[PDB]
């Protein structure tokens, strides 16, 4: 309803149980789930849902298994196609807290190899499959089969050392996950697992890997313009 | 590098685990941080005011040890006695450090209601209770020798007991957790909030100190009066 961190509800948003869904393009929706800390309030976290042909691809879980099952129920009701796979963008609760729910549903899960290696140490269940990346950041094609329009890019360490990003070919949309903050943000969020030396280059690498995208989607704000990339990089420049 | 709260900047002095910023010749902002695993540091701001040969404090830090650090900083940088502290409602970021003030012999004041809620909020009550008139102004007999501290209860908002403090002889007024900055996305923790009256209460604070141009608040750097108006606009949507 009214998050302490993350974007507020707005027109075009549809509420479904404890979640909020927003259509970004004919075949792309943003999913939002909330972690309610008592004495603090709710923290919104955003992922994506993509319809590619006759299947659904998910980017990021919700905070919990129950919330992620609710995402799968919303897909069932609104899209009514099989969910082929999910990619999770790093090993923290807001992006991988729901992995058990995906596995129980028979959905194949993919994450950066480093995310799977860090998962147990971060309290997460590892994905079933590991993505690896070239030196230029692009996913090694053989590790990401049947990804449809998803273009998976590892920009370098920033918010975490394992954070990855996803563009949707054929759309105006690129997803920065927790690496990218909105153009009006005052801070870079939780830096406790962050690489302050490389953060700025990582944000600029994300921008150069998805040069066309005009809708920048991120974990804790509403979709923004490319000004979110420039602003994130400039706040990061001050960390070094 | 706080997850919540302002970042460091020129003019910010680090002292132990805290940060101090001079806002005026006789007014400083104290900032302390609560690290919460999985989320990072949350900053919380209060004020320190010099009034002649004595010092006055608004709000503790999150913890006793942090609050004792504030007293150490005052001792080092000002070297005058703290006559009294006013705490602005019964939550940890504003009253978490009561025990440290009391160990130091400092007289503590809170809204009577804050003192009544403190036990239920895991807090230690101030030793003196402020009471308020029907228009929100503190009853002067309950705020003796407050010097420039002009205490105002704006109405329920962030909590039912939240109070605010204007600094007479300056253009500074302190909204505590009632007021969020002009660029804020949300009203923060609404769990204990009065959503029906929040908007009126924020505007009441602005009306009580109509000439204060620097608005200080618990979780953002000092701001303009657009902090007040934006906070009220957000609260209008709660009704
Ligand atoms: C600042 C963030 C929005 S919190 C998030 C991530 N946290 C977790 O998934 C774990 O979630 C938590 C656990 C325990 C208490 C919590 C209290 C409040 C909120 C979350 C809590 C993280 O640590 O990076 N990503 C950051 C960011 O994108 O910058
Ligand atoms: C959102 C706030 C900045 S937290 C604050 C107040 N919190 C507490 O003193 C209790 O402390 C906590 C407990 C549990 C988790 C926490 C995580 C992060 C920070 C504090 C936490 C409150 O309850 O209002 N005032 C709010 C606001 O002004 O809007
Ligand atoms: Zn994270
Ligand atoms: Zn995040
Ligand atoms: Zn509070
Ligand atoms: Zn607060």
């Amino acid at each position: 309803i009214r998050p302490t961190i993350g974007q507020q509800m707005e027109t075009g948003d549809q509420r479904f149980g404890d979640l909020v869904f927003r259509q970004l393009a004919p075949n792309v929706w943003q999913h939002t789930s909330y972690l309610d800390m008592p004495g603090f309030g709710a923290v919104a976290s955003n992922g994506l849902i993509v319809r590619d042909g006759g299947r659904v691809l998910v980017v990021d879980t919700a905070w919990t298994d129950d919330q992620t099952a609710q995402i799968l129920n919303w897909i069932k009701q609104e899209i009514n196609l099989p969910v082929a796979l999910a990619v999770v963008t790093h090993a923290h609760q807001d992006k991988m807290g729901g992995m058990d729910a995906l596995h129980a549903a028979g959905i194949a899960t993919y994450a950066n190899a480093l995310s799977n290696q860090l998962a147990p140490q971060e309290g997460m269940v590892a994905a079933q499959h590991s993505l690896t990346f070239a030196a230029n950041g692009w996913v090694e094609p053989a590790t990401a089969p049947n990804f449809g329009p998803l273009k998976v890019f590892y920009p370098g360490p920033g918010h975490t050392s394992d954070n990855i990003t996803v563009g949707i070919d054929g759309t105006d949309i690129a997803f920065g996950g927790c690496l990218i903050k909105d153009s009006k943000a005052k801070s870079l969020g939780n830096l406790g697992d962050a690489d302050t030396e490389h953060y700025a280059a990582s944000a600029r690498a994300f921008g150069a890997a998805f040069p066309k995208a005009s809708m920048i989607v991120m974990s804790h704000s509403a979709p923004d313009s490319r000004a979110a990339i420039t602003h994130t990089a400039r706040m990061a420049d001050k960390l070094r």
